[PDB]
């Protein structure tokens, strides 16, 4: 069962943005969202996909724990974040998008391709470059089709390890309070048009799981923060997190 909510559209408008948020009751297995056509729209991942992209490196040992030290390549690039070494905590945190091609060609197209089909992963499609084909190939994802995918991980359903789970699901942690823990993953895509922003992930209750997975149009990356602004006060609104 799915409900429309139009007044969430009020947290984009004030914004002058546009985008969609998606929550999922994992308790009363029922869906909201202020966008039905938009929230099954299919989009570019970006970093969204290094959750896949983890999730596959660990099952195959590409990366070994959350501890390996993937070395910076020296090479001086725009985000000075990325300039430095880095492991998979790390690299999740700040979207370190050389580290995770890194991965993806070490995986290869081959074993990428069986994993995201085995995933259900959105269109399950890597035609493009296999160390790029999330940022500007041929792979696209819904919001709902996020959420299917991070229920899966939640109760460490996916077609890999339990371990390998478990390691994706701590490299996630982005938030955490005596409130509530948010595991989520930023993404932001440029290079194929329209520009989005990503949030997808879940807020961990004492007694319930809420997922949510949202994009918004993000013409510039001044407006980047909006990802997490907007799904909080959506959450707020829900009376899902004071
Ligand atoms: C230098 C600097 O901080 N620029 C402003 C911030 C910026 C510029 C260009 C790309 C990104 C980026 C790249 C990959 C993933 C994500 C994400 O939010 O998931 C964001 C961020």
């Amino acid at each position: 069962e799915w409900q429309e909510n139009k007044s969430w559209n009020a947290h984009f408008t004030e914004h002058k943005s546009q985008g969609v948020v998606v929550l999922w009751n994992e308790n009363k297995q029922q869906g909201f969202t202020n966008n039905l056509k938009r929230a099954n729209q299919a989009f570019l991942p970006a970093s969204t996909f290094k959750i896949p992209n983890s999730l596959i490196a660990l099952d195959l040992g590409v990366v070994k724990d959350e501890h390996q030290v993937f070395k910076w390549d020296g090479q001086t690039r725009d985000i000075a974040t990325w300039n430095r070494d880095h492991n998979l905590i790390t690299a999740m945190k700040y979207s370190v998008v050389p580290v995770y091609q890194e991965f993806a060609r070490q995986i290869g197209e081959a074993r990428m391709s069986k994993m995201l089909h085995a995933f259900d992963y959105g269109n399950e499609d890597i035609s493009g470059n296999v160390d790029s084909f999330w940022l500007d190939g041929g792979i696209r994802i819904s919001a709902t089709e996020q959420i299917s995918f991070l229920r899966k991980l939640y109760h460490n359903k996916l077609h890999v390890s339990e371990r390998s789970q478990r390691i994706v699901k701590q490299a996630m942690l982005t938030e955490a309070n005596g409130d509530y823990i948010i595991r989520a993953k930023t993404g932001y895509s440029t290079r194929i048009e329209p520009k989005i922003g990503w949030w997808v992930g879940w807020v961990e209750l004492d007694d319930n799981v809420w997922f949510f997975a949202m994009n918004m149009d993000m013409p510039t990356s001044d407006g980047l923060g909006l990802r997490q602004a907007i799904t909080k006060e959506v959450l707020k609104q829900e009376k899902i997190i004071p």
